[PDB]
């Protein structure tokens, strides 16, 4: 009914959760994600 916040409806920016973070989540860059940047070493 109000979901703007995300991009759906029923949250009413009331439910908006946050698992990633946008850029990878372990070398600390923001473009592509944890799940593009590979990061083996
Ligand atoms: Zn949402
Ligand atoms: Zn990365």
């Amino acid at each position: 009914v109000k979901c703007f916040n995300c991009g759906k409806e029923g949250h009413t920016a009331r439910n908006h959760r946050a698992p990633r973070k946008k850029g990878c989540w372990k070398c600390g860059k923001e473009g592509h994600q944890m799940k593009d940047c590979t990061e083996r070493q």
